[PDB]
């Protein structure tokens, strides 16, 4: 069927790569199919399954992206709104001239792309940000960044009067039926928690940190992120402000080169070369800032791109596209931090085998 498609390219993949194991979901209008290979653990061959919790590292902004938007449609976050309004310890920093919309597209002023080894806690990291100099011209400049993104989620949580990860449970993952979608992998399901791999071929697990869990902390199935993209596809049963929601997380922002940044979400107008794509995740973008202009005709979500964003921890790499004009998602989980450029190729195969490009 669809796995005639879809089985020859992972295992491919899987073989070039070596990729202990993958969660694929493929989303599309008739239905969402589900499909596990090979092993949650290389050492113990446990094979991956319908419980397998994977790391999806960045793609866990996507999370932080969709709580800031709601907070946003209930009226309590004004995006454009400085953060030091909803932060006030932040007053008469940088953070009175920089909005929680620069930090969910990245344009806070050059805000950098880690945490510094000096920000240990909340309070060292508050005074961090209360006297860091921005580098960049704020709204006019992207650096992809972990600080950016883990302000919004404070300023999220602020905004909504309550702490991060539950009220993240209750607002996004629960009313979206994400169940198996955790911060913190409780005791109870560590036999389902996958190891990674490196890029040494050795074992690895994420390690806590400051704005672990605003940036990239998430433990997943290729099933619950199945129901994030369905959700961003119209497939989904999902209350009108949640539906909002999610749907402004894909509203263009800022034109940076051929990339449009969303909230997040990053995406290019169709048809898209495989090229652009591959440019979109290396060093030129991730690691180097570039020039953004801001959308303000703001782009109302579109029917007629690619919306991707990839995630990787030490040990881990993951990949979503959707096409919302076809219906159409890729979720592709992988215990392996393995090339963004193989991803992309992989993404691209699969969908223009099944014809949705
Ligand atoms: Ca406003
Ligand atoms: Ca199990
Ligand atoms: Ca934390
Ligand atoms: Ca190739
Ligand atoms: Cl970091
Ligand atoms: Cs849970």
């Amino acid at each position: 069927q669809t796995r005639e498609v879809l089985d020859p390219i992972v295992a491919s993949l899987m073989e070039a790569q070596q990729i202990p194991g993958m969660a694929i979901a493929l989303v599309r209008p008739e239905g969402t199919t589900i499909s596990h290979y090979g092993a949650a653990d290389r050492e113990t061959g446990t094979p991956v399954d319908d419980d397998t919790l994977f790391e999806i590292g960045s793609l866990s902004k996507t999370l932080t992206a969709t709580l800031a938007s709601l907070a946003e449609v209930e009226g309590k976050l004004d995006f454009d709104a400085p953060v030091s309004r909803y932060l006030p310890e932040l007053e008469g920093s940088a953070f009175d001239d920089i909005s929680g919309l620069n930090l969910g597209t990245h344009t806070g002023g050059g805000l950098p792309l880690f945490v510094p080894d000096e920000v240990t806690d909340r309070a060292s990291l508050m005074a961090w940000y209360r006297e860091w100099q921005p580098t960049e011209p704020i709204g006019e400049s992207r650096t992809y960044s972990n600080l950016g993104i883990g302000l919004l989620g404070l300023e999220t949580a602020a905004s909504l009067d309550g702490e991060f990860v539950p009220t993240m449970r209750a607002k996004v993952l629960a009313p979206l039926g994400m169940q198996d979608t955790w911060y913190d992998v409780p005791e109870a399901r560590m036999a389902d928690y996958a190891m990674g791999e490196d890029k040494d071929g050795q074992p690895t697990r994420v390690s806590p940190g400051v704005l672990d869990d605003e940036a990239y902390g998430i433990k997943t199935t290729a099933a619950d992120l199945a129901k994030l993209v369905r959700a961003n596809l119209h497939l989904a049963d999902v209350d009108a402000e949640l539906q909002q929601a999610i749907d402004a997380t894909r509203q263009g922002h800022y034109r940076v080169g051929d990339m449009t940044q969303a909230l997040i979400w990053e995406q290019y107008s169709l048809p898209v070369a495989p090229e652009t794509l591959r440019a979109g995740q290396g060093y030129d973008m991730i690691l180097e800032p570039n020039a953004a202009e801001a959308l303000e005709p703001p782009q109302s979500p579109r029917d007629d791109v690619w919306v991707n964003k990839t995630g990787s921890t030490q040990g881990f790499g993951g990949y979503i596209v959707m096409l919302p004009g076809k219906h159409t998602g890729l979720v592709m989980l992988a215990n392996k931090n393995y090339p963004n450029d193989a991803r992309v190729e992989a993404a691209y195969r699969i969908l223009s085998g099944l014809g949705a490009i």
